[PDB]
């Protein structure tokens, strides 16, 4: 099986993204299966999450909760049975948005996440990067600078994306770094 | 302010002795909080927890979720007061069910808990101490809880105060109050 992820900001395209490759990928003969967070492992998560003036810590928890069963009942057995597994948002996420977004400490993050992940990352993930006006402007700003943050520090897994080029460009250049593999 | 837990098998008597030790502090005249875990935090972790099959990391991550709201915003805020709040059930029920129970890692248990708790840990926790059968094949679970809790209170025998819960329940109440007027 192959791992990728896609990330970004609400609006940045990488929901579109996630779709178009999961589709071309299927029209290449592979079996694909798209999921997404929150809510592909707990989507009852959705709900706890819009809790009103819910701590860092716990919104953290309750993103890892979900986590932790996406990747026991869905993405690890999808990769055993020799499927690329697509997800709209995976780890990173968590630790551009609790981490650098509310400031929560990316060695604990990393911590939960282990158990929760079973150390599973994604071969590549596909980041597009949109200017943070386009998504609290502040807030934004933070998580924006946090995932080039996380991209810096991984430059093997990301790829970084301008999500204000074309969607048909974007989707192009994310399949010329897939073929490969 | 004071931090007061108890812990115990579901029908242990730990739930009519929260109530009691509650009542015991009023008498005293001693401002009380009195509130449980699970969902004293996030009610809907405890609805969750009910009716969902989850991954035991899972069912722990949602207990650590309902717990640091539990604690920012419920008994943080009681101790702030001066309040003693008395907490049925705290970290030691994931410990000793999800760790000793379901076999997560105890080290990783309380690496999430530390931040999660933001390091607040109670002055006394009160064990309610039964065999399961006393609250076949389901029983070892049990058994395994039980000894969990009783690994807990061995490595911190500050801490914990270990009651035979099949005892009478003033026997029970009079012997936590002799424990607690110390920290007068
Ligand atoms: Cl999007
Ligand atoms: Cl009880
Ligand atoms: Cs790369
Ligand atoms: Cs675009
Ligand atoms: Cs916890
Ligand atoms: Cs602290
Ligand atoms: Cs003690
Ligand atoms: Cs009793």
């Amino acid at each position: 099986g192959l791992f990728l992820t896609l990330e970004g900001l609400d609006g940045s395209g990488k929901t579109t993204q996630a779709r178009r490759l999961a589709a071309f990928l299927e029209a290449q003969g592979r079996p694909v299966l798209l999921t997404r967070e929150p809510g592909g492992g707990l989507p009852e998560v959705r709900s706890l999450l819009l809790t009103q003036e819910l701590s860092p810590e716990a919104e953290y928890l309750l993103f890892s909760a979900d986590r932790a069963e996406h990747v026991r009942k869905v993405i690890l057995p999808g990769l055993a049975a020799g499927k690329v597994v697509i997800s709209d948002r995976y780890l990173d996420s968590s630790l551009a948005y609790q981490g650098y977004g509310r400031g929560l400490p990316l060695p604990w993050l990393r911590e939960v996440a282990r158990e929760a992940t079973r150390g599973l990352k994604p071969r590549l993930t596909f980041l597009l990067d949109l200017p943070p006006e386009a998504a609290g402007l502040e807030f934004f700003r933070r998580v924006r600078e946090g995932y080039l943050a996380l991209a810096r520090a991984e430059p093997g897994r990301f790829v970084v994306l301008d999500a204000t080029l074309p969607e048909e460009e974007i989707a192009r250049a994310i399949q010329a770094h897939l073929r490969p593999l």
